[PDB]
Formats: structure tokens, C-alpha cells, sequence
């Protein structure tokens, strides 16, 4: 029984964040998920609600915990065996490259940086701009795995859904778990 | 009429690729298109057919010129924009090299010599180290940096319609009018 | 049984690929093999045979696949097939270059390549004399992106007498890096 | 007798090397050139033979061997083998910038890269215009790194008439750099 | 008529003349500058190599005197150096500087061989900051014949990045 | 007659500082040799010896003068006409050292001296793996002209022993210095 | 039983190696210990012995082999190799290379090898010298562990914030220990 | 009265230091001299003398305090500047590496951490690109970067002039008042 | 016979020039001499003369051919080029590429043709900006030679600091010269 951090950032794309943390939870592991406002309002536009945990079969909500995004001081913030920020904004990455960790969802991504537990970043900005591409390679090159939503065409998907699963199934091939999402 | 080039490189997602040059034939424009043989191999892979043109209507064919990756003595290495997609992120670093030693790296190079638009779609994932201080130069040297990520805010329901989004993102950055753009 | 990726790049000393994937194979386990065509022509000219094969005793060779150059759509190509560890050896200071540079035009860059951005382990067995101030830069790179730098450095307090034995000690540190036992380590 | 390698890459200036080897081989020494596929193109296209050696006097086609692009097995790919010069000329950017990476994946990038690693002269002709900055930045380093960098000027103040005349000025300037004694020098 | 800004600083002067005169056959306006040290003949005034009914087209700068492109053709090392550090104290390296400050074209076409280290750095670094480098490499694969011919495709090369029209462009 | 220092850093391969040393004065060279504590232990446990000069022919040893680790003060520590310096075999520590400019003992001064005079300065460096932080020092070395060359064999001439592969490499050592030996040869077809 | 290497340079509190050693041998494990010269003369201020063991209890000495600083010619020379506390010269040294003495030599090996090596530097006003040794020494994957006190778990005794640290050193090697605390 | 640091590195010029710590002593302030072991050589080869003591005159000996390389220990380890002269580039290149392992080079960095002055006068020749690196990194934490530089416009005759006037900069430096300057 | 191009700028040491010049001239060999405006100055103050060539033995004229800095001329092939005294307006030109006198630019073209250039700087103390311009100088091939006192000769005189200091430039010039002692 593994325990993961999921903080989910305002980029486009949180319904990879709501199947990320289905499938953790069905795989039977705990998750600790963190929503920035921003989030919150892209959780609205994109999958027309306001409760994350309403996206989520109920009988896995005794496995997640939200936390509210200024919880600096919850047990998160100080053993977890990945943290994933997904979707994740520029804005976000911008902040844990500079270190600076001044809420929950930055202050787990230090955190992970600090103890070098696995830390997953998926970002999703298009174009990319040379300042964005400087601090996704400065976490590259402290051991983030950076890992943009790419579409895997030689699966050969048929709907918006079968694209959001093989991506999720890439972060969970990274996370060395058996998932039949991976394939 | 406007003239494009589009290299296509061997990453995932070759149906970009013949989206963008068939709403660009469908708008009127000329386009110059090189193959790799590796993308000739994705060609296969991912739609199931040998041959590019058989994906393009067969009208829009005397629009489209098709160059061997070889013929680095060609014309269009010596003019609208030039869009490398997909673009392995081997053919990034080629590029962010300044190493034009085949015909769709040299394209890319004769962009960003003469400063005219450079798009790259890079696909690959995880993005190391490597190609990311190679992204980074690029994009400092002027190119386009665009990886083909879905566009959610749009709620698509078919692969088709991701796909589609991705090439309207393209077609914006070229500043034409098209259905596929919202 | 674990699986590896071997590729063998166009420097002097493929006698070490051929001891390396010998003894993997002798304990048991499964081993990719992606020859380039420089080291094809260093086979001739070091062991007198163009057959990489040949130099492996039979029974081994079920557990071996050898993969052309070319063949990028190879399945090893993939991420998502998970591989123990790839060791390119020997490995020359322009495949060096190519891999620290992000050119994964090839098979065997490729594999390289894809083991970097997994953080799986890769092992290079680098050989060139003197190193320039390029090949350096280009090394370290390397080492900073993860990868293990291991030239074929004689271990000489392990009293050698043959050249063989040379060659079996520095076969048996690249076990050691693998986590395996093995009689060649020392 | 010196001995000279020769590097012809297919940049536009091809009359270039055929002057220098033309010259290094009546002055007595020897040349091994290396001539890349894409240089064969420009020798059609500038100089209307496909053949090399038809450029050059017979007499001197015993001082002179050619070597295929893909032999780095030749014995001019060894350091131990040695050269007083190395002349990339010309120069694509597309060689400027495998030299400057260290991909010595052909005998042309070979040679370049020994010259480097022995610290022996090399000199690069590169020709492109205008010049990107990610062209300078690879020349930057080929000089940081010892490289000559030549560009082919045209050298105004002997005031030429031809064409010939200014092929023939800038490869009086190599030879000075090559300390050879030369009439082509003023 | 559009405003070009000439620079000629101190081997290669041919390549300014030829550049400037076209330009004025062209029914364009050339603001001319000249270094002492390009001043430094066989001819006693620059004016004297330009058509005189292109006269009215060209004013003459004095150096030390406190717009759609510039060029400066030749371009010595020690004024690449000034304008890459922004040593902008006299006329031409301040019109350069303005060029670079307003993101306007500015053409640099330096003619030294070899290139040490010091000034490749100071060219990479203007091309990083925008300008253009074009050094003066013959074409070649026109066939010239004459000295005349590999200047005018130099030139012609030039005219191009100026996205001008010209018989030299070949 | 030319004029050569050999420092000896405590690395594996003092067999290679051996060779170099008696082919130096064989060919009627002078010998300046430094060797550092470590190397003394290290020629005691791959030569089982406590004596350098006990494995050169006696013939040689008018040619070489040993310094002690600690003499700064000595003839060779000043930039004295020296043709070329090799430090062989030569450990991390002693590149590392070299690298930072640390010319605290006669071995590293000597080093120290080449590289001011620009003069050459021979590095034979033996470690595997090669970490991050030594190929950051080989890399800085290099660009300040010091010659990396690494021990490693040379297959292509098909050695049978172990005294072969170590021949060789020496062999590789003088043609640097561009010296006419036995021991130098060179590729084929 | 796992194998630890102890290297104990002459920055002060030698009160934090008395305790990691005395712990991890209580736990069943082996140390290696090096002591510089310095930290003998540290050892003799703080604490007032001029005998390390002096301050093990006799039980352990069985599982600790002390090492002279200048046999680099070791076999040490496997778990993890703690420096502490780690003087900024020695610092300076590993991030250099300079393997040439034991303990810099164990450190140095811990670094090729890739095996854990754990610095608890001490040292303070840090300049900028300093701290570009550190930050080079955190980029080639030393854990860089300042003895920070730990307040939130409240300490009334100078023991008990010397505990805690140590706590903090057996965390990050991943053992089990009543030393340790949860936030 | 002020309190001085002065360290004896290993390189030429060792009058240097005898007549900086016998001024420094004759205006009244008090000098803890550390000397290098190599320094002891050379105040034997350049001042035909084992006991750096014996070139001060003896009335300023109770100003004087010699402390051993090895005693990191020290309470030198409140001092108004550190001085060393000469400076070795090996004494250079620990200070700027933070190699802090002997009493000298420890009290320059102590200098150089709690931003008191530390004047180093090092003494080589040629410069190579090793030393001027440590000693531009030396300048941009806050040393004085002084080497020894003959003064001529002062015209002077004897080498004694020429060692004198070199003081006098180090004691303009130090902001204090001497005959030493012209 | 070799040829030697000796510039003198405007910095304190002048007779360092003149009995370089004057042992040059008497191996027999030929040096074109550039003497900044700044340097005819310090010529009269510390040489007591207008006159460089009054300074040199008339029979070394002959072998001497003196140019204003402000000349086109053939210096702009030689054995050595020495900048001695080199001031820091010198090294900061030459280091920038700013080649727009005879004396930058023959200390240029030394470094384009990779031919000796010695620079003699006089400056103390050296500031981070003076630095860093010998740094760049010293990584493109200039030897950096600062008049630095030989006190192991143990000189008496002033003059006899100033022919040692000559006999280092000569010994870098690979010069046979009875100036130059030995350790
Ligand atoms: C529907 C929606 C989609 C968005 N998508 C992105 C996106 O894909 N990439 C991005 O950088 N910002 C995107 N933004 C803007 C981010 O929310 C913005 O940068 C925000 O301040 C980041 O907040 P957070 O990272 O703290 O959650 C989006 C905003 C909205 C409302
Ligand atoms: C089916 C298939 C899919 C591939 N997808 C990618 C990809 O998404 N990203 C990538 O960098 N390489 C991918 N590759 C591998 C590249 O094609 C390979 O590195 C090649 O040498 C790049 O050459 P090119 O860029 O000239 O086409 C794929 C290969 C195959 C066969
Ligand atoms: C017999 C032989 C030995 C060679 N040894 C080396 C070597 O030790 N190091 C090296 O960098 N290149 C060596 N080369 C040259 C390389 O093969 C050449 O650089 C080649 O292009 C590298 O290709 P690869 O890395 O794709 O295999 C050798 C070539 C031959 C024929
Ligand atoms: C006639 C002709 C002239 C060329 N001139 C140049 C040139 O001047 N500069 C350049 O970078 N490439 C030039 N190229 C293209 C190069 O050949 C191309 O970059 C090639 O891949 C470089 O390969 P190579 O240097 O190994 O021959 C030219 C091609 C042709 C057909
Ligand atoms: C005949 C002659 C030719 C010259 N050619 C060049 C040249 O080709 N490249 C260069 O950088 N300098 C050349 N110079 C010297 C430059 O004029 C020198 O760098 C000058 O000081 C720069 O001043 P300016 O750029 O302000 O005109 C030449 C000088 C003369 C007399
Ligand atoms: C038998 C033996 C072999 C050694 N081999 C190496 C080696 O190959 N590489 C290395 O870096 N250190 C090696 N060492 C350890 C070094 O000698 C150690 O770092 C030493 O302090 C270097 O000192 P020196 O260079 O001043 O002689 C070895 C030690 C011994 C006892
Ligand atoms: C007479 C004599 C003069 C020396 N002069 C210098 C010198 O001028 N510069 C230098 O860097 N080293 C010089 N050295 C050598 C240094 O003492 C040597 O590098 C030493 O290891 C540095 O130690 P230290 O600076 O800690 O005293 C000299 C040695 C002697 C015997
Ligand atoms: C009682 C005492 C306490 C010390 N504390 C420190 C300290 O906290 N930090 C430090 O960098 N040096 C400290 N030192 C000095 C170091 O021991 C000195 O820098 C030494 O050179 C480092 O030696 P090492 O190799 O054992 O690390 C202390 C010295 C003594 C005597
Ligand atoms: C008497 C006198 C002595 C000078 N001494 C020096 C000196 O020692 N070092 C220095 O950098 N500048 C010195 N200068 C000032 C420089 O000459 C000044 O920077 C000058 O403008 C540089 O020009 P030049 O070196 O090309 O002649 C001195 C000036 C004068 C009047």
C-alpha cells in the first residue's frame, strides 16, 4: 500500500489528474490531493463541476485526503513514495524551480526535491517559451521527471478518453506500477 | 498562394502532419514536404498505408512536392514558414546542433539563418535533460517551440478532434483563417 | 533471468563485448546486441572474424537477439519495455558525442537515449587516447545526466599476466556495477 | 616530404581544394583527401568533372590518395599516423558543427577530431553566409579548442582581377599557415 | 525611397561602393560614413567612385559628429568589438547601437581571416542580439570570371537580406 | 640528451613509470623522478618492491635523480629547461590537485611549472568509474593544455600479455613526446 | 547488519558522531570510523576525552573499526558513509576531488560508486565560497545535512536537539530508530 | 593600537614580510605571524637566516606573536586586517577553493567569511589562466589582490627602495600613516 | 636573426622596454618599437629623457625601427610580440578585440596568427574587472608576465631587479641571453 501526493495545478487537462488518482485509488493505494484555485475553476470549465471527489467512485474516497492549498503546516509538508503535479501550469513550474515553496502543492514538490523522492511534473503549455523551457530544464536537472501530456498515436486511439488513459498509463509506467492502463 | 515546408520527422503522431498539409492544400497553398525514412516508417505504423499522398485527396496533389531526404542540393534549401512535424526530439538536437546534414535539418537550419518561421512539434516523453537544454536553445535562436498537447478546454470527444485542435494551434501560429482553429 | 542491452560502438577493444555478453549469458540472463557497422569491421581486425556470433559459445545464443543498426522501431526502442541495464562497450568518442548531444538517429544512440530519460542504468566503456578538451565536455555531460562513465582501465594490482586477465578484471567491474557475482570479479 | 589530409566538404569553393592539393603536391608532399558525397555534388555543379583526381596533374596523382567518407578504418583515422596539417575545405556548417560536437561518425569528422586530440594543425575554411549565431557558437568553440578558423575572404588589397586571382590569394593564405614557402603568398 | 545607413569602416571598400551606388540606382537615400581609417586610396574621394547624377542621393558623415537599415561594409574587427560591448562614442557605433536598441536591421559584413576566439565571440554575440553577420564569401556556384563578378554576388547578397529587388540578386 | 621529469602518483599502473623511466634513459635521456607516499605503497603491492631503483638496470641510474615528495626548494621546482613532465600513473587526488592550482608538494609544482611555462605536461590518469567531479578537473586541465592520456590498451595490436598492453602504452607516452622507440607502433591497413 | 563509514572532521559537535555511532551500533550494525587529526583535538574540547570509544559503550567496540586518517590504502578505500561533523575544509576538498587522506578517499568512492553520502557541515556566518562547494557537492548527489535544531519537537536539553539531529541523519539512512521523530 | 594577521606563504620576496611586520611593530600594533614551512626555506635562501625573529629588531619582539601552521586551534582562528605576503599560488588556490586546513590558510578564510580585510601579495610568474581564475575569484569575495609590483616612478637605486616602497603600498592600503610612503 | 615587435604603453616600468630592446638589438636581432603617447611621458619622467632612442646604444640603432601608434602599416611574419609595460586601458582593448591603434592591433594579430604575445601588466592592486581581462587574455594563448621581483637572485640594486625581470621575457622568448640566471 503505497502513499502518493497529487497536486493538481489550473492547466488545462485535470481530467488526467481525475484519472491518475482513480487508478491509484483502484490499485488500492492512498492519495493525498492537493487543488489550487485555479485548478478548482479548470476543474469547473473542463469537467463541468466543483467537487473533484464527485469524479471519483465513492468507494475510494477513504483512500484520498484533500488538502487545502495554504496547509503549509500539514503532514504532507514535511513517507510519501512519489508526488505528481498534474495538470501543471507554467506558473507552478516557475515556482518549484525557484524554490519558491510559499504553499502545499509548491512546498510537496520541495519537499520530494529535498528527500530526491520520485517528483513528476506534468506540464502543458504550447508554445513554449525559451523563460518556461529554462525552468523545466532546471528541474530536469534536479532530478524532476518532466513529463508533458504527449499523445501516443501508435496505440492507435479512437476518443479524446482513449488519449487521456495511455497518458495516464505513461505516469504510472514512470511510477513502476502495474496498471492496465500502460500499455 | 503561399509556400510551406513541412519536414516530417519520425516521432508519434504522422496524422498531424497529413492533417496540416491537407488543410493547407484545402486553403490554396504550395507545400514542400520531406520524409524521413524513419517517419515513413511511422507512416506504417500509425496509418496503416506506405505511401503519404494516399492520405491527401487526390487533387490537392499537384500542390504537394515531395523532396528525398537526400536531395540536400534541393530548392527549398537555399518560403512562408516551415513546420518540422512531428519532430523527434533526435531531429532536435540535429538541429539545435546547427547539424544540417540531410534535407529536413537543413530546411531548419536555412529558417533560423535567414530569420524566417521556424515550428517545431516535438514529441517525446519524459523530456531528459538533454533535450531540454536543446528545446531551450532552439527557442532562444527564434524557433516555435510547440509539443502537440491536447487542448482540453475545447471538450474533444474523438481522437480525431484532439488531433484536429493541435493542428488549428498551427495554423494560428501562421496566422490563417481555417475551420479547424476555435 | 534480468534483460540487457548491449551496444557495441567502433572502438578498440570489442573482446570486452564479446566477454561481457558471454558471461551474462553464462548466468543465465538475456541480452540485446546492436553491433554498429565500425565495430562490425573492428571484429575482423581485432578477433579475425566478421561473425559477433561466432565468438559466443553455442548454447548462449538462444538468449541472445541481435538487432541491426537501423532498426529504431526495434521494441528495445521503446521506454515502456523495461531493461535492466544498457552498457555500450566499447563505446567510441563519437557515439560519445552523439548520445551527450541527444542524436538518437540510430539504434544504439537510441537505446542510450531512451535509458537516460527512464533513469535506467546505463554503463559506457569509453576508449580514446589522449581525451581532448571535447571528449571531456562531452563525458561529462554524460556523467551528469546519470550515466556511468567507465573507461577499460587496467586494474594492475590484480597482477595480470595475460592480456586476457586484463581484459576479464575489466569485465568483471562492469559486473560489479551491474549488482551481479560473478567469478570475474575480483 | 610532408604530409598533408585534406578534407573537402560540400560547401560551395571547391576550386579552393583543388588549388591547395594541387600546390601542396608540387611542392613535394603528400595528400590524403577525403571528399564527403555532398562535396562530389558541388565538384559537379562548380568544377563540371565528377572526378577529383581529373583536376589535378597526373604527375602528381602518386603523391595523392583518396579515401571513401565512410573508411575509418584507413590508417589516417589513427593517431598514431603522422599528419603535419589538417584542411577542411571548404566547410559546410553541417561539418563545422559535427567537428565542434565531436562526431567523428565519418572519415572526414575523424581526421578533424584527431588532429584536435593530438593538438596538431587544423584549419577549417567554413563558408555560409549570413552566419547564425548557433554557426558562431560552434566556431567559437573550434577556436577556443585550437581550430583555425578561415573563412574564405576575398583579399582586396592585392587588388585582383579574376575569379582565379581571389581562389588564388586565400589559398596563399592557408599556405602561410601551413609556414609552407609558396608562390601563391604575397 | 527608403533611408539606408552606410558604414564603412576600416579592407574591402569595393563591396561599399558597389552597395552604395546600386542603392541609389534604385532611387533610395544613402547616409554614408567613413572612418578614418577606411579613408585610408586609388582614388582621393569616396564620391568620386559613385555615378555623379547619384549625388543628390548620398550626405556624408564626418565620424566624429556627436531609417530602414544600416550596413556596415567592410566591418573591422575593432568595430565589431565597440558595438558588441556598447562603446557607442563616435557616429558609426552609435548608429549601429541605435539599430540594435530600436530592433531596426542592422548589416554586418566583417572581413578578417583567420577569426580568433576574442572575435568570434563579439560577432556571436551581436547575432545574438540581432544583428546580421554576413561575411563576404563568393558564391562560386555562379561561375564568376571576373574579381567583379564574385563583389557584385556579395553585394546582390546583401540587397537580398534588404528584401530589395536588383539584377544583382542571382 | 633531452631533460624529463616523471612524477609517480599513488594510482594503479607503476609498471607504466617503470617502462617510461628506463626507455627515457635508454635513449640517453635525463631523468627527474618524483614519487609520492602513496605510490611507494603502491609500488610495494604491484611490484613487491620498496626500491624504484631497484627495477631499472643499474647502467641507467647516472641518468635519474629521485626527489623527495616535499622538496619545493629543488632544481626541477622553478621554471630550469625541462623538455616535458609526465605525471604516470597519476590519481584523482593529483588531478584534482593540479586542477586547482594546489602546488603544495614537489609533484604537483612540477605539474604546476609545465603548465605556466607552457611547456608539456603529460597526465596519465587512472580511475573507473570516472565521476562528475573528475571528469569536471580532466576537462579543466585539458583546456589549460595539459595531454589526458588515459591508460587504455590498445587492442588493435593484439597484445598477448600484460607487459605488451603496458609497452603500448608507454609507447603511446613517447610519441606524444615525440620520441623515435621501439616500443611506438602504429596502425596498418 | 549493515556497514556504515563515520568520518569525523574537526568542525564542532563531535557530540553528533558520538551519537549516530553509539545508535547505529545498538542496531546491529557495523562502523568504520575516521577520525582527523582536528576532530581529536574537537574531541578534546567538547568532550573532554581523548579516547572516541571512551564514549561508545563497551558492547559496541566489537563492531567498530577505527581507521588512521592516512592509510588510504584501505579496504574501505558499503550502506552509507556519514561525514560528520563535516569541517568546511573538508568540504572544500571533496567537492574539489582532493581524495588524499581515508577520509576524503571514503567520500570521494561514495560518490563514484553512487552509494549514499551524507555531510553534516558546520560552519556559520557560510560564505559564498562555501556555499558553491555545497551547492556542487548537492548537484553530484551528497546529501548536504547542516545540523539545523529541530524546534517543533520542542527540546529542553542541549541532548535532546543533538538526538534530534541524529534522528534526522538515521531518517535519511532509512533505518528505524527511537531517535527518530514524526512531525 | 591596532592588531594585524600576517601569514608567510612560500613564494619570493620574504623581505616583504619582515619589513611590513617590523613597521607594523614600529607604529606601535601588535602581529600574530604565522610561517609556512616553505616559507622557512625561503627566509634561508633569500635572507641567509633560520629565524625569521632575528631580521625584526628585538625591542619589537613583545609585539610579536609566532603561531604553528598546524594550531587551527588559535584564537586567531578582534583583527583589524590579515595580511599574506608573500602568497604562494598553491597558498592562493586553497584560499580560493576554501581548502581552510592549515592556520593560514584558515585565518584568511575567516577573513574572508566574517568580510574583514585580507590583503594577499602573490608572488609568480608567468600568470597562467589556473592562477588568475583563483585569484579573480579571490577578488570577487573581497580580497585585495596586490602583487608586488615594483613602484619606478619613485626612481628608486637599491633593491631595498624598491622591496620599501612595495610595503608602503600594503601600509596605504591598511590605511595607516608611515615614512615608508611617499 | 628574429624579429620582435616590443610595444610600450603608458604604464610605470619603462626601462623594463629599454633594456629589453637593448638586449634584443645586441643578439643581433630586429624589433619594430610602438610607444604609446602615454609612454613618451613616462619615458621623460623615469628615464630623465624625450629620447627612447637615446636610451639604446647607437650602434643597435641600425636594428631598430620605431612606428607611431597611429599608423596601415606592414606590423599590422614575427617571432614574438611584447606589451612591456602593459597598462590595464591595454589589456582591457586587447582583450575586447579593440584593435583600433598599431599597438592593439599587433598584439591582436599575434593572437589571430597564434604567435608569442607577452604582456607585462603593472597594476596593483588588481581589480575583478582588471582580472578577468588577463583571464581572457591568458585562455586565448597570451602569456601573462607580471614584473614580479626575482628576490631569490638576491639583487642589490634597482637595476639589477629590472635585468632579471628582462631575463624572464628572455627565457620566455626561448633567447640564449647572459641576462637570464637559473635556480
Ligand atoms: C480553463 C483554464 C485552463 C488553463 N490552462 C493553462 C495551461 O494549459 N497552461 C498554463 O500555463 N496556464 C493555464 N491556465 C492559467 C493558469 O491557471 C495560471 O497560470 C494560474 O495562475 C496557475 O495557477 P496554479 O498553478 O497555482 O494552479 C488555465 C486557466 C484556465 C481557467
Ligand atoms: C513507431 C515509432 C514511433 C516513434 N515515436 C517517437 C517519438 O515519439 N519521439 C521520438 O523522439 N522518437 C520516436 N521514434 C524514433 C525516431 O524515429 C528515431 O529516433 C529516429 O532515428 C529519428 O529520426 P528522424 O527524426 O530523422 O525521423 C519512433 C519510432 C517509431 C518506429
Ligand atoms: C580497428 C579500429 C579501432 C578503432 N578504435 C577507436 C577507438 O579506440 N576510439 C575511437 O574513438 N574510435 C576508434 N575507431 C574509429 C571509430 O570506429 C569511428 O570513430 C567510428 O565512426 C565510430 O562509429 P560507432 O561509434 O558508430 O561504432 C577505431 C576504428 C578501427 C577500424
Ligand atoms: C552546390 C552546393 C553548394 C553548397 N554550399 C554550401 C555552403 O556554402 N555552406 C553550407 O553550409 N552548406 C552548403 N551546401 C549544402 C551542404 O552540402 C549540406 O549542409 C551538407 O549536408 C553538408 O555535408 P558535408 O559537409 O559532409 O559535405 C551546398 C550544397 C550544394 C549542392
Ligand atoms: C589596407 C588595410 C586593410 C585592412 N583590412 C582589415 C580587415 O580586412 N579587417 C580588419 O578587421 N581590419 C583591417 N584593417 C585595419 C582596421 O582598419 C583597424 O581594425 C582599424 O583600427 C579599425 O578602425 P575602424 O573600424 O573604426 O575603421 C586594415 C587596415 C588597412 C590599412
Ligand atoms: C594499491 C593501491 C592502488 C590505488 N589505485 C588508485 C587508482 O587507480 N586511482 C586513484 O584515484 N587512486 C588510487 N589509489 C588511492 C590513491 O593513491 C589516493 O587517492 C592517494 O591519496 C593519491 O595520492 P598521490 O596522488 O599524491 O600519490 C590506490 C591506492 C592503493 C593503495
Ligand atoms: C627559494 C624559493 C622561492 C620560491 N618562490 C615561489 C614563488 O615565487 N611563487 C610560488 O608560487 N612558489 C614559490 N616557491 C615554492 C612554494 O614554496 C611551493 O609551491 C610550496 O608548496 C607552497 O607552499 P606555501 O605557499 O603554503 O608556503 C618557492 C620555493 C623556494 C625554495
Ligand atoms: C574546538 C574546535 C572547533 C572547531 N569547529 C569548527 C567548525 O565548527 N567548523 C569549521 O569549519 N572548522 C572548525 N574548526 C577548525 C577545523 O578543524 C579546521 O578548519 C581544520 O583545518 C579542518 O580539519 P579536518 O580535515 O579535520 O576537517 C574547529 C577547531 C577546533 C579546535
Ligand atoms: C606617470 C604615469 C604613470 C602611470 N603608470 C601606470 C601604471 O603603472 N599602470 C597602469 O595601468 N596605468 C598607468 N598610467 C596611466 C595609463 O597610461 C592610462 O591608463 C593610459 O590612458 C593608458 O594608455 P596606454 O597604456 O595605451 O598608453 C600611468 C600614467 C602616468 C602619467
Amino acid at each position: 500500500m503505497k502513499r502518493y501526493v497529487v497536486g493538481i495545478s489550473g492547466a488545462s487537462g485535470i481530467v488526467l489528474a481525475v484519472t491518475l488518482v482513480s487508478e491509484l485509488a483502484r490499485l488500492g493505494h492512498h492519495i493525498d490531493v492537493i487543488i489550487s484555485p485555479s485548478a478548482q475553476k479548470t476543474l469547473y470549465y473542463e469537467l463541468d463541476t466543483k467537487s473533484f471527489l464527485s469524479t471519483i467512485p465513492q468507494n475510494f474516497h477513504n483512500q484520498i485526503v484533500l488538502h487545502h492549498i495554504s496547509s503549509i503546516e500539514s503532514s504532507v509538508s514535511s513517507t510519501i513514495d512519489a508526488t505528481i503535479i498534474v495538470p501543471c501550469s507554467v506558473a507552478t513550474v516557475a515556482a518549484i524551480s525557484c524554490g519558491l515553496a510559499d504553499n502545499l502543492l509548491r512546498r510537496v514538490a520541495d519537499v520530494a526535491l529535498k528527500e530526491k523522492r520520485p517528483l513528476i511534473l506534468v506540464p502543458r503549455e504550447a508554445p513554449l517559451s525559451a523563460i518556461h523551457l529554462e525552468n523545466l530544464l532546471k528541474l530536469a536537472q534536479n532530478g524532476a521527471v518532466i513529463l508533458p501530456p504527449m499523445p501516443i498515436w501508435y496505440f492507435k486511439p479512437q476518443t479524446a478518453e482513449d488519449i487521456a488513459n495511455d497518458i495516464v498509463g505513461k505516469i504510472l509506467a514512470i511510477l513502476q506500477l502495474d496498471s492496465p492502463l500502460i500499455k
